[PDB]
């Protein structure tokens, strides 16, 4: 067992906090949120620096993972449409190699509740699901990966042997445009 | 359209859990603290577990964590759920247990689901069994979409010993630290 794996387990097997439909105040590369008398400071470390305006920004959601709550990225536009049913249903396929020629495949529905969702959030919640249901980080992850494919055929890959890169945590996608999620373990 | 009572059970048993493996816990008073760089977890000892866990450091523990109270605290505050870790950290099926779920669909009809329920821990807390079983029922059998009424889980051991989880209320806090030998679970029967 590597320390690197133990660290990934520790980082990912933890609570997150959701802030919904709040204003964020940006100065420099930090955005601050106040909620129930607690301050959450969020660092802008990628393309989110171009999206979030200096000063007050209204009607934001934030997916928070403590690195006060201090966190990186995870900011999105709040839902503009209030949905009863899910925003998008996405088929999640997890293929676990069980031998030279054998694979165990689990094919389920993964529910998206946000019109705009950060890579941070998708990454964190999918790894939490794999930790809970697929023994992720009980063994060395090697070349295991999550691929999120979009309806236009574009895709994003999360390599499971390292944390999501900080520069990607502020990256956002349209939840309605997610086509499939495939995981190789 | 569900009672407040049922809404609360649904909210509780839909919370995430954190199954933490092979770590040290330091007992001071009736609280065991587990600490890593990313996360502190404070566990209350509220029953038989007070006699099982030693003051000071306790090595090689598993802890099945469910956060109690406001969703907002940095630390995890949880009750019970501490067990001795497996002899090795290799993944092995400790026991295969028949899970029989019988749901009344009318005066004279029942739908019965029979599946294998895997146990991977040599020592498992009632917290863990209760929580993961209810989540399974929530996900697969619509638990707490309707009033649970008299619904129960009965867990029977190889020697005939038994535990019941009454589904119309949370598992009692005093039982959360109770532990059983996973290899000796014989069957689980759920009436819905």
């Amino acid at each position: 067992r590597s320390q690197a794996t133990q660290d990934l387990s520790e980082y990912y097997n933890r609570p997150y906090f959701d802030l919904r439909n709040l204003s964020g105040y940006r100065e420099g590369n930090t955005v601050t949120f106040i909620n129930h008398y607690q301050q959450t400071d969020v660092k802008l470390e990628g393309k989110d620096k171009d999206k979030i305006k200096d000063g007050n920004n209204e009607n934001l959601d934030v997916f928070v993972v403590r690195e006060d709550n201090n966190s990186i990225g995870g900011i999105t536009k709040t839902n503009r449409t209030q949905h009863i049913d899910t925003v998008q249903n996405v088929n999640l396929l997890v293929s676990k190699s069980t031998g030279q020629h054998t694979t165990s495949v689990t094919s389920t529905n993964y529910s998206i509740y946000k019109e705009e969702i950060s890579l941070k959030e998708l990454d964190f919640k999918l790894r939490k699901h794999l930790i809970d249901k697929h023994d992720l980080y009980k063994t060395e992850p090697k070349d295991s990966k999550i691929r999120v494919t979009m309806k236009n055929g574009d895709f994003y890959t999360f390599e499971l042997n390292k944390k999501l890169q900080t520069h990607r945590m502020g990256d956002v996608i349209d939840g309605r445009n997610i086509e499939k999620i495939e995981v190789n373990l």
